[PDB]
């Protein structure tokens, strides 16, 4: 038997192989069990030799330390400390002549395991039929999930015991533009739960590499979560070659929920920065879009409604006649340019600016875009021009509509095209069913395109903002263009139905562990009927718990995603959106449960300027709320955007307070949060 | 109730829809059944009723037309190609599903075509299609030329006999290959030659495959109907289809004269006309030798060492491993080959194994297995290229796959880049093993789409391309004549793998070269392959006469002398030929024609009066009585006979042959015997111009 101990003793990790040689772990917290006896190993495809998970001896063991600090190029603090002890295991299969490592690394806050495959005579190609990785939980938990799919991760989240997920599952599963659910009990990563001994417990993975997404099977007999790796096309679940590693497997754990936000694990795990110009071009971006008016149904991607169908290269657009509805048009960008410079944004998003949007939905199209040629009424050079000479750099936009391969064809062509006309960053997509056909958005196939795609933009100093690809597990340390991704139910679903009350108090603690979203907050007029009267959704917010999102929803990306009219009828609010930071030297977790409230402190990236804020759930929040984080004797300009006594987010949503007020590190401020309510404050130094 | 004549009158099609709705078509030749009555049609995938295309229609109108236009190729087996046909168009509405297509029947003197057009429509936009069926009603029990039904194969031998004995025989026919999928016990690939106890000569297959799934046939063998067999997807579908769109062209060759299935031009004239502008200006056929020979018969490597199990590409330190003293593919062995490529004519030197990777490239299913870009350290590609610039000598670029698709695509764009900036003209490519994406097959939709943007991005860079292991050609090369090989057949390499069958060159003409020329890079005078590497025990089932004469029996504008120089030093009366021989031509006459026996054929050297014979033989060799019908009355050339000895035979003394020279006009007579698995090759050279 190993032992492996935190550097501060809380977190023990045992190691033994059992009597069948299959390698076993399990994790103890302050003395109370994480993870029982647990199983590690893989399935092999027949080309015995398809056993790499028991009649293993070990071989050999070593026990080290680390302990280095690095400096994110953005993140939520300056600094971030990397501390582990690691346990390195040798395990050898004399029935198969070949040996494997397992690699566990140790921190304070959990643990992060690895397979690691080397080169030799009797292992070099293989592939993997199934992971048998194991997480065995020690009781019934209340877990925070969504349901484990190949192709969506745009769900709403559930909150039930391990026990319940089966009987729910059915429910859980909503319609999507592209999905395939796997198990009555599988769940997607991260994976959030609480204990009824009062642990929280995060289970994730870790610079997801030249390998399938993992996703997570529950036997909710014995209460144990098992490794679920994404298929490909013929139902293999990864093509190796020696030598390789696995990502990292995360078990996050404290008896004190901030200290899942805390965690670094993720980040942590990856490797350095490989951009070494990184700082000099990689900057953080506030932007608005001409978006909101396609997404409520207000206005359209297409340029015309009299074409069935297209064909790129012979339909000619200019002989179609304009449908009146087509909010990409440069007079209308302009405006958006316009209200971007005159309150201090960075980039204004446009979508439907090319041809092809006639067709982009549903039909399983290869030739469906070219990301280059401009519809009749989007003069792309006069829109550089102008947004030039109003300091706004212009977003691209590159719906890919799943067509991959065409994308693929078009990529090189696509970002010179971008560098030639000023646009530095690009919003992605990938509606629809993978092409080619039989692949899915989290397979090994498809994992290499979005890494593909991030490496080459990174060549021509564009960032990247990936909607629909697989979620994220830190490979912004590595790549730190990857600026953002959706990869869960972001804030276009408010218009499609909703998301629930208490979505924005579960995503900190599942979809951000790995890196920031693009949800697309800042929504003012939440009844979408005042957009398009035919659509009925209304977002589940106040207008004070929307602009909170910008500090508890990390991103270096952030949009106001309303239209610039309905910004125009709040402009007293709007100041918070226009004051935030986007980059951070602290961050501060004051308040976190998941399901019912996260309170979060920023310090402003150069500054002594601080920014909070408050997201609540069904029954709101309250919160006392001290300023020790301040500097001592320095006196603060405190803005609090608050929801009014009478606010709520579906009878009362626009009634907020705004109070200003001198604030220092001896303040005290008691707030109500209303029902799907918050608060955000600005804290600006005298 | 629809009737339809070729030009001449001896062909007649008659088309109706049949009491299910089932559109019908046969055809007959001087009074004979050619196609029985047989059914049109295709399922589609279910998104029931709107899933049948296949029955239920109704004729909603017609019409007959006459075509005859005359067009030049740029590279070919004459100067100038007739176009001559009737035409009947037909509009089929089916009422349940409110949707019309179209059949159009294209009827030449030589056989018939017919193709399924989609309309854009209300009830017709995107569709996949589940199945073709395409029937071809066969009036007997014929003999069939044919190869099994594979997804991802030709390189097959050729079997010859009776329909109702293929089920028996299509086990024993299969042989190993890298990357295989046979589908049916019945199922056969196209061009599928066949010969009838009533002295007809018939020939199934496709033209102007584009955006479609390549087709097979399946034979039903109680009925002795063939029907379209398309190649799935990973998903097991057979086409995307979005309308407007056509399916490529289904053709029927029929003669009661073998010759004249071999001067069929159906095939190309169902190709849209070149949309290469300039091609006259940059397309030119190639005549070449190879660093090639030594690394197929094992005598040297594509790999330049031996030291490494795997490789990691930008990790992997070549400049830090071992050469093995067997890497055929290096600066000074290159430079030897450009010397003898200059000082015999020859257009181009190709050589494999010059880029990192090759050490391990073989049946892995490897996705990063080649860059197509970094030199391995002993190629210089810059010294090489300023040396054959020097000599007059272009170098063929290779860019073997090993059929990892989406690696070779993001590559492209770049790997045409540094072919152009290192003066390469022409690629060799190569798809060796099972197609990456995983579950696509060689010849599906997906990988046609591959194969044709690769050949469509080479001529913007003004690149000819010669792709092996892809789709066999259906004459796309009159729209895209950069295209100037394939291989998509078995070729001279499997004389190195235990041999090919001695009649297969007098079956290749009649069957694969129906839609364009191959690559098969005959020229092996050493035809014992344990004299390049003596753990090889393959002979070449050829007589060296037979080899010369390859340079007229397959036509390409791109031919390879396959074999090493010091062989050719050896045998250099005989290497004159190959020297001489023309790559292009002004007129073709077919001679002599057996498909399985024997192939004759002249040519005339386009833009001269030279001509050029060659003569391949099977298993019990052949004679000919040649006459010269076809010079010039008045003129006298120097003729020069390359013939088997008296004592020549493939097996027992493949290299013996005689060359005899003489005074020929267009009353001379030959007479020849071609040896067993023998032939022979004559130049014809114009007295006054003679070179
Ligand atoms: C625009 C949106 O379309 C799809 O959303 C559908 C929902 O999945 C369904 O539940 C149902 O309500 O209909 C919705 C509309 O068809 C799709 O699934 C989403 O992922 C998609 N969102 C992306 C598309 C865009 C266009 O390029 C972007 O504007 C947007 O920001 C993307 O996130
Ligand atoms: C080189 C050759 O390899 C494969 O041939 C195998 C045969 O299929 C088997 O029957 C058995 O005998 O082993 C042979 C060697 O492994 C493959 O199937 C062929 O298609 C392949 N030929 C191409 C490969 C090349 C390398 O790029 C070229 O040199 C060659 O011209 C290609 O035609
Ligand atoms: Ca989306
Ligand atoms: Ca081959
Ligand atoms: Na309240
Ligand atoms: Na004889």
């Amino acid at each position: 038997q190993q032992k492996l101990t935190s550097p501060d003793g809380n977190l023990v990790l045992t190691f033994q192989v059992n009597k069948e040689g299959a390698p076993t772990y399990d994790l103890t917290y302050k003395g109370k069990v994480v993870i029982k006896p647990s199983t590690l190993g893989l399935e092999l495809k027949k080309e015995s030799k398809s056993n790499l998970y028991n009649g293993f001896k070990l071989k050999d063991a070593q026990t080290t330390t680390f302990d280095e600090t690095w400096q994110p190029v953005w993140g939520e603090e300056k600094e971030i400390r990397n501390q582990y002890n690691e346990l390195a295991v040798i395990l050898f299969q004399p029935m198969n002549d070949r040996s494997i490592v397992v690699r566990f690394r140790l921190f304070n806050d959990g643990l992060g395991f690895r397979y690691e495959f080397p080169q030799q005579k009797s292992l070099n190609y293989f592939v993997i039929k199934e992971e048998h990785s194991q997480f065995a939980m020690a009781g019934n938990h209340i877990a925070y999930w969504i349901p484990g799919d190949y192709d969506t991760q745009e769900y709403d989240y559930t909150i039930s015991r391990l026990s319940e997920i089966r009987g729910l599952m059915q429910q859980a599963i909503t319609p999507n533009s592209s999905q395939t659910p796997f198990s009555p009990t599988g769940v997607q990563t991260a994976l959030m739960m609480k204990t009824d001994d009062g642990l929280y417990i995060n289970l994730h993975e870790a610079a997801l590499i030249d390998y399938s997404c993992m996703h997570l099977n529950l036997d909710d007999k014995n209460m144990i979560f098992e490794s679920w790796l994404t298929p490909d096309a013929k139902g293999d679940k990864g093509y190796m070659q020696t030598p390789c590693n696995s990502p990292w497997r995360t078990i996050i754990v404290s008896d004190d929920a901030r200290n899942i936000l805390a965690s670094r694990i993720t980040l942590n795990l990856n490797e350095p920065c490989k951009i070494a110009d990184a700082a000099s071009w990689i900057k953080p971006v506030k932007y608005i879009g001409v978006w909101w008016d396609m997404i409520t149904g207000k206005g359209s991607w297409a340029y015309t409604d009299e074409l069935t169908s297209v064909k790129l290269g012979v339909t000619d657009y200019s002989k179609t006649k304009p449908n009146g509805k087509h909010s990409a048009n440069t007079a209308n960008v302009k405006r958006y340019i316009d209200f971007a410079a005159a309150n201090g944004f960075d980039a204004v998003l446009v979508e439907g600016w090319n041809e092809g949007w006639e067709d982009w939905f549903g039909n399983s199209k290869d030739y469906v875009f070219d990301f280059l040629t401009a519809y009749p009424d989007f003069d792309v050079q006069e829109i550089h021009r102008y947004a030039a000479s109003k300091g706004i750099k212009m977003m691209m936009h590159h719906e890919t509509s799943a067509s991959v391969r065409n994308y693929e064809r078009h990529l090189d062509k696509a970002y010179q095209f971008m560098v030639d006309n000023g646009y530095n960053s690009v919003k992605s997509g990938y509606v629809g069913n993978i092409i080619p056909r039989g692949e899915h958005h989290y397979g090994q196939w498809m994992n290499n395109h979005y890494l593909y795609a991030v490496k080459k933009a990174a060549d021509y100093k564009i960032m990247v903002n990936a909607h629909e690809a697989t979620r994220p597990t830190g490979i912004c340390r590595t790549y730190p263009n990857l600026i953002g991704n959706e990869s869960a139910r972001g804030t276009e679903y408010e218009s499609f139905g909703g998301n629930k009350v208490y979505h924005t108090t579960i995503l900190p603690f599942t979809r951000l562990v790995g890196g920031p979203m693009d949800y697309t907050p800042g929504i003012f007029e939440t009844h979408c009927n005042q957009m398009n009267p035919a659509n009925n959704s209304q977002v589940r917010s106040t207008i004070a718990r929307q602009l909170a999102l910008y500090v508890t929803m990390y991103s270096p990306l952030q949009m106001a995603a309303d239209i610039p009219e309905n910004y125009e009828r709040f402009m007293d609010a709007f100041q918070f959106i226009k004051d935030v930071a986007l980059d951070w030297d602290k961050t501060i977790y004051l308040e976190a449960e998941p399901g019912e409230y996260i309170t979060i402190a920023r310090k402003a990236k150069g500054t002594d300027d601080w920014y909070i804020g408050c997201t609540a759930g069904e029954n709101g929040h309250d919160s006392q709320l001290t300023f020790d984080f301040l500097e001592p004797g320095k006196q603060y300009v405190a803005t609090v955007y608050a929801d009014a006594k009478d606010a709520d987010w579906k009878d009362n949503p626009q009634a907020y307070t705004i109070k200003k007020g001198i604030l220092n590190n001896k303040s005290k401020l008691n707030l109500h949060a209303a029902n799907g309510g918050g608060y955000a404050i600005s804290i600006k130094e005298v």
